[PDB]
This record gives C-alpha cells, structure tokens and sequence, in this order.
C-alpha cells in the first residue's frame, strides 16, 4: 500500500488515514485538554484559569504566489485561523520553512514580507522558526505553528438540536480562484482567494454573544464547505440542514466553477469561518460578523436538527431536500 | 542571489541570512519575552509567574532511517532538545508531516511508531498535527514544534566570566555516523548516531544546582560544537577556553572522522547539550550529568574568560592555542 495524493487532499481518504494509522500509532496523544483524538483545528491545554491552544499546518501551494495572496499570507492566516476556530487569541506563530537549492533570494523575501503584513493585520509576531535547504525541486513549503490563549474553548463537536448555522462569507473563492488561475479563466479583474486571518470575525461574534452561545467552529479548508459541514454534524452527533439558496458565492466563482466543473462546496476556503450559534443569539450573531469587513458576506445557511445524525442535508427550491456529499478528497491539487 | 545549500547548513552562511534576511524583514517578533532577535533556540512568553517557550524544527535528513535512529525520532529529539536548551520542561509536541507521493505505507507507519516511542521516554505527548502530500519526489519531511514550561529560561548569552564549559557527552556521533553509513565505514558493528531527547540530563543538573547556576546552554546541533561554542561566546561577549584533550571523542568515531576528511567538531549532534554554569558549581553539574545515562560520558572541556571576546580557543600539549573556527557550514548534506 502506497500513500496517494488524496490522502493529503482532506476528504474522506485523509481522515481514514488519520483514523487508521494516526491515532492508532501514536498513544501519548493529549497534554490534559482537547487532543490528538478529538481530531480537532487544534489541542488546548489547562493553563490557570485559561487554556493554551496549540496547532500546525504546513503548507505546500502552488503556485507560491496567486491572485489575492501567497504561501506566506497563507501560512500566516490558516494558522492564526486554526486558533481562531478553538476560540483562541493568537499569541505566537513559528515559521519553518524548507526551500528548493536554486530558489531566488527575492521570492524568500517576498514571501517573509507577506508572512509580515499578514501577521500585523491580527496582530500576532513570529517569534522562533527553522531554514532548512533541500536540492529537491520543490521551491517552497512553509509549515507555521501556533499558540493562542483560550478562556472557553469552542470545539468541532458542541452542536446542539435547534442552533443555527452561519458562514462567514461567500463559499468556494481559494480553491476556484486558484484553479481559474491555473486555467487562464479570468473576468474584469481575474478570481482572487480569500486567504485572510478571520480571528477579527470570531472575535466580534464572541463579544456580542458570549463564548458559552458559540457550540462550534471550524474553518471550511482542504474539502471546503461540504467537509467542515458535515465534520461538526458527525461529530456533534446531530443533523445539519441547510438552505442551499442562502450560501453567499461570488458570481464570478459561481461561472467559473461551472465551466471548472468543481463544485465550488468542496474547494478549500482560506478566509472562512463555519459557526454554530444558540438559536436565540443567531441574528446578533450574524449582525456582530457582517459589521466586520472580513465578515461582511455573513449569512445565516441552516439548522441543527435531530435527525440524519452525521449529515447534512440541502434544502432548495420551495423545501426539497438532498444530501450534500462529503467529498473523498479536495478536488483541487496543491489548494494549500 | 540564489538559495543555496549552504543557507540551510546552520553556520556562518546561514547566520548571515537569517540576520540580514529574516530579522530585517518581519517586524512583530516578541511575544514579551526572549523573541526572534535573539536568535536563541526557542521563544519565551510571560505566562503567570512561569514562561511558555515556543520552538520549532524541519527534519529533511536523509536517509530516513540510519543507524540509532531515523527522522521520527530526530523530530521528536531535535525539538524537546530545542525546549530542554531554554530551560523548559516539554509539555506538548505538534507533528507536521509531508510526504511525497508513492512513499511506502509501512514507511509512515515505522516513523510515526518511532515517533511515539521517543515521545514516551520524555515523556511528551504529540497532541496536533497536519498531513500533505506532494508529487515531488521527497520521500518526507517532518516539521515539529514544541511548547514547554520554564520557570527560569536559560539563554545562549548568558555566559559568565569564569563560568565552566561542560558537554553532556560524546562529540561528533550523528554526522559521522550518518556519512559513515553513507560511505559503507563500519566496524565490528556500525557507527550510531546519538539521537535522543536530553531533557532528562539537563533537568538533572537544575535539580542539582539550581536554575540560576546554569547560565548558558545550547544543543549542538548543525554545525556542530564549534558552532555551540562561537555561538554563546559570541551572544555572551566572552572567549571560550576549551581543552581538547577533554572532549569526549568516541574512538570509532575519531576513527571514521579520518578516514571521511571531516571534523567531529563541525557536524551536527542530536543527544547532546553544551552547558555553561557557575565555577563553584562545575564538579556538582558535571557529577549530575554522569549520573544518568545518556549523560553518561559528560565532561567538562573547558572555561570562559574575559580576552577574546566572541572566540573560542583550543589548548592542546602543555599548554599552546589555537583557535576553534566556526564552520561556514556543516560539511555534512541533509545531516538533519
Ligand atoms: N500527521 C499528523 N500527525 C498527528 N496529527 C495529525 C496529523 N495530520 C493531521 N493530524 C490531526 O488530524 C486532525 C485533522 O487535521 P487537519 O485536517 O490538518 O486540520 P485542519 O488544519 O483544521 N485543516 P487543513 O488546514 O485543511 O489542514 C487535527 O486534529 C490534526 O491535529
Ligand atoms: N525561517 C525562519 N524564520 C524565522 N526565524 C527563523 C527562521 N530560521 C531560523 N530562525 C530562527 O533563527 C535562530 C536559529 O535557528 P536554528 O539554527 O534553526 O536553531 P536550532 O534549531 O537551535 N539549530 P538546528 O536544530 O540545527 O535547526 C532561531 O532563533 C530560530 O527561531
Ligand atoms: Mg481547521
Ligand atoms: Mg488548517
Ligand atoms: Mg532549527
Ligand atoms: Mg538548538
Ligand atoms: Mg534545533
Ligand atoms: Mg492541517
């Protein structure tokens, strides 16, 4: 048996995977909170009266500079996003990177400068990282690490019967950006990603409603939408039923998924947060995202129900009703 | 300008870049204790009446398993190692792994198995973690990061006028055992690297002496004991007397070291710490060390002084010096 792209595609394959051969490997998994088994954006660990949230992604797109950002304003957000969807404030980031013999010293400046900028909008510094140089020819992979503080964690699996459930913007915009680039599809101005830090967007959730009245998060990255949808329903044990013709896509991704024929649910999104509220506090809620600019494509998609525990369900036209799939794996290669 | 292998070898080459480069171009560096301007080998964060310290490491050697260990191991090490420098107890790892296409799974399942295994000798749990997979062809990469506890840091630039210089055991093991292997050099068994986390020996000493009687530590890892040495004479503003007679040199690995044309003292190490401490405290530190068993063979090598300044020098015969130079970089490819 050999390892295959789709097993770091983040779909189905992935998470058997990680199921499988991960958590059955590894035994010393949790430092006294969330851990390796809960499968979740990240760990917490107690810490006083607060909780220490750790998380790792790496980072391995192509190509290294896109429409709307980069490998390195993607290593910096998908991270700062990770913390953002366990509830935590970043603290700290750590960059290692591992660079191709032959890379040219601008493209590595370029990419710290990016690292930087991105960095300031949350705010959060950069504070150890690693070089390594390889004379395989891979140009660049960026693998950022980060620790965030905690006073109430949010987890992917708090869901309950009756909340709501929000997205933070339009669905679909990293994954068909990036492939519309690689395609030479392009409108007025060519698709650009999303890829933003969003702990602004929880943040301003949480002020408004509370900690204890947002039941779970997750960023809808590798898989998109349909992955992150369906993750929270399986893991909440409750059913997720969502109005298809209230999830905000851009028309200019909307067309270009069409003549991609990429389901713009299953692409990664890179500046997005999945949020299930208190039924009571959905409307602040969605009011407290749509003040921000990040958040400012905020909607209301769907509902937590009893029933189809671990599924979701899309309702369209005047109530019919079908299944968004889950995806084996993200359909776009080197999405992140 | 070009990336070159140089830049990813750990001495004066990469130094320069990552002063000239790295700290001139991101801004946000310090999470309110030791940040990226030090340079030291992991960051600290005021966190209640302790410190938080954050480090991180790409793993690239090659092969992937040599003898006394493998990349699983060398990432779990390398990075408690990195923790146990500053001081600080390891309390959680994080595990990023990307792995080219077509790699064996039985490959992944023996790293992450030994992964685990290291993990359980410190003991530290792997509580996070990413998985990507490439085209290119690179077998795998490993990236840990690690956040440990310290109730007072131990930085590289805290050495003392007068303090003694010790190490925790034999120089030079991991990279001549790795070109040996490369090379098809062995004896009555092959040479092994000393792969392993020391967080065991350096606790020892601060639960002999105290914290506050170590003054200066590093793990010599690329580029070797001459580059530790420079390192904190240089970020201490002292000169390094060091005996060479009183360096620990396996007889095997001298052996090999001749025959391979490369100085034990300038490749990498990976079980191992330089440790300077309090005069009065030389004998107590050094007696704590040998006490255990990857401490072993400890010694101490040498003292710091107030002439020569950033320098070290090696005294040999009767009493004659030269000085040790830090390598340009560490002569071995892919040592880690
Ligand atoms: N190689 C690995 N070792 C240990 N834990 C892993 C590994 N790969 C993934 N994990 C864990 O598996 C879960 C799912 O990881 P992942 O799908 O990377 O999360 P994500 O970062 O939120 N999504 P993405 O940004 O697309 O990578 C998390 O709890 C990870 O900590
Ligand atoms: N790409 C990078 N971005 C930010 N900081 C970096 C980067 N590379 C190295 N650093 C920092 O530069 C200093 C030296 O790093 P490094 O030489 O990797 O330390 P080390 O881990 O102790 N030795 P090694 O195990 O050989 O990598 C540390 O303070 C790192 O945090
Ligand atoms: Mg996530
Ligand atoms: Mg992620
Ligand atoms: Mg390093
Ligand atoms: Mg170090
Ligand atoms: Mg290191
Ligand atoms: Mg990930």
């Amino acid at each position: 048996e050999k390892i295959k792209l789709e097993h770091g595609a983040g779909g189905e394959i992935m998470e058997e995977l990680l199921r499988d051969v991960i958590l059955k490997t590894l035994t010393l998994k949790s430092a006294g909170g969330i851990g390796l088994d809960a499968l979740d954006d990240g760990a917490t660990i107690p810490f006083g009266d607060k909780h220490i949230v750790f998380t790792i992604d790496g980072h391995t797109v192509k190509p290294l500079f896109f429409p709307g950002g980069d490998i390195g304003r993607l290593a910096v957000s998908g991270t700062v996003n990770d913390l953002a969807v366990m509830g935590a404030e970043p603290i700290a980031l750590a960059n290692s990177m591992i660079i191709g013999e032959g890379l040219d010293m601008e493209v590595l400046k370029r990419v710290l400068k990016s690292m930087d900028e991105t960095a300031r909008e949350v705010p959060v510094p950069i504070v150890t990282g690693d070089t390594k140089v390889v004379e395989d020819k891979i140009e660049m992979f960026v693998i950022t690490a980060g620790i965030g503080i905690a006073e109430h964690p949010v987890s992917d699996a708090g869901a309950k019967v009756g909340d709501a459930v929000l997205v933070s913007g339009t669905i679909g915009d990293h994954g068909i950006a990036l492939m519309s680039h690689r395609e030479g599809i392009a409108f007025e101005t060519e698709l650009k990603s999303d890829v933003a830090p969003i702990w602004d967007v929880v943040k301003a959730v949480a002020e408004t409603i509370g900690w204890e009245n947002i039941h779970a998060m997750k960023d809808p990255t590798r898989a998109g939408l349909s992955n992150a949808l369906n993750e929270i329903a399986r893991k909440s044990n409750v059913g997720i039923l969502v109005r298809e013709a209230d999830i905000p896509i851009r028309p200019e991704v909307r067309a270009a998924s069409e003549m991609l024929g990429i389901s713009p649910y299953d692409v990664a999104n890179e500046g997005k947060v999945v949020m299930v509220v208190a039924r009571e506090y959905a409307e602040e809620a969605l009011e407290a995202m749509r003040k921000t600019e990040k958040g400012r494509n905020a909607a209301i998609i769907g509902e937590v129900i009893a029933d189809y525990r671990g599924k979701v369900l899309l309702e369209t036209g005047i109530g019919g009703k079908r299944f968004m799939e889950p995806p084996e794996g993200d359909p776009v290669p080197r999405i992140c």
